[PDB]
């Protein structure tokens, strides 16, 4: 397993929870120096769980598919609550089973999804420490208008500063302060996928991507990115999605 804690967390607190969760998910080789994740793992050892704790210390165990980083579901109180698609479910057989109730929440996890729910774009959504707090307090208790928002910041904590080291410095800049993402950081995370897979298709391509991929720079620039020297690839990415779920 691996925690965070929001009481007394700072920029390297936060950054040993990041580098503990990476470090949590198995891999068996690195493409260009980055973990690859697994093309599949049955059983319970497909999750991880994360403990989570607000600052007041109430908790939240939420449960992490291993060759993915999704975030499947979450354990509050003695009711779980897992998101309304077939990989979810699935993950409701093997973790939390101890609950007292299982709520499913009424939508599936991707972005598109959760925003509808939500009621607004996550570009409206202010991230950072204090947001994960409140989102951590307000999975607590049953709201699914208000969980999808907090689910929001939830994955975009985790799992993409997990997946990219831009976004964890993103958050540690909003250590105290929140702030609605950056462009760039929209971008990384709706390219996740693409990126995984073009790094990967440039090994027997001379390192060359098969198809570029277009993100947002730091200033607001739209860039393309052709190939493995790119800072997106040598210093940021620290996480790849397995073609073979592509
Ligand atoms: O069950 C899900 C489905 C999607 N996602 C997130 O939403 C993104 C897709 O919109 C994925 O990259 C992942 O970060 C989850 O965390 N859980
Ligand atoms: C590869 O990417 C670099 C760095 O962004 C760029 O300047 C260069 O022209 C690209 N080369 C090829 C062969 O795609």
């Amino acid at each position: 397993d691996v925690s965070f804690r929001l009481s007394g967390a700072d920029p390297s607190s936060y950054g040993m929870f990041i580098k503990d969760l990476r470090n949590a998910l198995p891999h068996t080789e690195k493409v260009y120096n980055i973990p690859l994740l697994l093309p599949s793992v049955s059983g319970a050892g497909r999750y991880l769980l994360m403990h989570l704790f607000n600052y007041d210390g109430n908790t939240i165990t939420v449960a992490v598919d291993v060759t993915n980083v999704y975030i499947m579901g979450y354990l509050a109180l003695t009711t779980s609550y897992f998101f309304n698609e077939p990989a979810a479910d699935l993950a409701s057989q093997y973790v939390f089973r101890s609950a007292r109730r299982k709520i499913t929440l009424p939508y599936s996890g991707n972005y598109e999804r959760l925003q509808i729910a939500a009621g607004k774009p996550r570009e409206k959504i202010p991230i950072g420490l204090p947001a994960l707090d409140t989102a951590i307090s307000t999975l607590l208790h049953y709201d699914s208008t208000a969980a999808a928002g907090a689910l929001l910041v939830l994955i975009q904590t985790t799992a993409e500063a997990a997946r990219f080291k831009y976004i964890e410095q993103q958050i540690q800049e909003r250590a105290y302060r929140d702030e609605v993402p950056s462009s760039a950081t929209i971008s990384l995370e709706n390219s996740w996928s693409g990126l995984s897979k073009q790094i990967q298709l440039a090994q027997g391509n001379n390192g060359v991507f098969r198809t570029p991929t277009v993100l947002v720079d730091s200033k607001g620039n739209r860039v393309q990115i052709t190939n493995v020297t790119s800072n997106v690839v040598t210093s940021n990415i620290q996480l790849l999605l397995n073609t073979k779920n592509i």
